[PDB]
């Protein structure tokens, strides 16, 4: 019944070092999607390909063009979804990585009625290359497959407990806003999702929920209760 | 006229880091390839996905399944390929990506005929995604590779001058029984057994000194250790 799509950055996958994946961060974010599918919720996960390559920073150097570099990003998250796919897997759920690159022996293409009866029957989706056009940010693409599925909101998945109204780490005087409205993310200075993708989700009336996600049992808390821990973008 | 595969390890190109790509060293590369190019020389070239992401390592704990590792390893390895073909389009030379494991929409796949024919015309050939089967090396894949393409030699290309004992002396040449028995690793068995089976040299060289690699193909000098 209720639909959902989980965004993380690359990063998420990381852990303590900026860079490549951790098992244990891994393991500990499938077990929080378990918690999801165990409770009859219906997960789409999108994953950013930051902790392995950047856009803006290989193509710096002057030899990578844009484009290309973009497209080494998108190899990234189809890596980060093979590795989430095994780690959901080892727990014993089901799941299937949906590629907007077609990479047949690695993973199924995305098929809009496919993922849809996969969802159905209860598997986890992961949507691998955001949508295939390298020119958007991971969080425009989550929000594009999150309309896609129909969902009933998209979380993202950061490392800091919702959204702030100046970052946590650069100001003591931080205060946390437990409910904003989507105008009010466009125009303040303070960021959720980039410009595209709030636009985006404001037209289609999704809801948009930022959570931290190394707290035990709060996702589920977040999706199910309307509790927990989390901003909401309304 | 002259033919050759270049192999790289993953980790080669991550530089002075562990983990990535390091723009300047894909560069220095780059230049090299250009000199044989430039000399018509027919360049293909393997390289690794160590500096990202290897099957073993991913496996540990046992959360990766080995084989699922492996193809993340050879999704790395066309990554770097990527990163490889734009430094060498940079500089003006027309290069040619395909990958063991088909992506559509990012490079050709291998075959066997398109790849010499690539190399007739004067193109760099990147190979990516090495054998296309996991549980196989990097220099397994390099040394299939060369022979696919009739090559006059592997040339691996490796931070030290040559073969030694340790990390007390360097060797100069060596038989492939020789590779295959001692304790000293060039490759690993299967791509040494491909090799003598096959008559392929194999050329340990550093890929740091400048020329090098163009005294060793075109003039069987410079610096380097030759297992044949
Ligand atoms: O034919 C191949 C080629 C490579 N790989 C995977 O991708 C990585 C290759 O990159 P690497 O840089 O490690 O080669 P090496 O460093 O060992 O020379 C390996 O760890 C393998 O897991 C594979 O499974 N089959």
């Amino acid at each position: 019944n209720k639909r959902v799509l989980v965004k993380f950055s690359g990063e998420a996958l990381a852990g303590d070092n900026q860079f490549g994946i951790d098992i244990h961060v891994l393991d500990h974010i499938a077990k929080e999607i378990k918690s999801l599918v165990e409770n009859d919720i219906e997960v789409g996960i999108v994953i950013g390909g930051g902790n392995i390559i950047r856009g803006v920073s290989a193509a710096q150097g002057g030899i990578i063009r844009r484009t290309s570099g973009d497209y080494m990003g998108m190899l990234a998250t189809v890596i980060n979804a093979v590795a989430m796919q095994e780690a959901l897997e080892h727990i014993g759920l089901d799941t299937r990585v949906q590629s907007a690159i077609e990479i047949k022996e690695i993973c199924e293409s995305y098929i809009y009625r496919k993922a849809i009866r996969h969802l159905e029957k209860g598997r986890v989706v992961i949507f691998g290359a955001g949508t295939g056009n390298p020119f958007f940010t991971t969080d425009t693409a989550a929000t594009l497959r999150a309309i896609e599925i129909g969902s009933d909101l998209i979380i993202k998945a950061t490392k800091v407990d919702g959204i702030y109204d100046k970052d946590p780490n650069k100001f003591k005087d931080a205060k946390k806003l437990d409910t904003l409205s989507y105008n009010d993310a466009l125009i303040g200075d303070i960021e959720v999702m980039d410009d595209t993708a709030i636009s985006l989700a404001k037209d289609n009336k999704l809801p948009i929920v930022v959570c931290n996600m190394f707290k035990k049992g709060n996702l589920l808390q977040v999706i199910k209760h309307q509790q927990g821990v989390f901003s909401m973008v309304k």
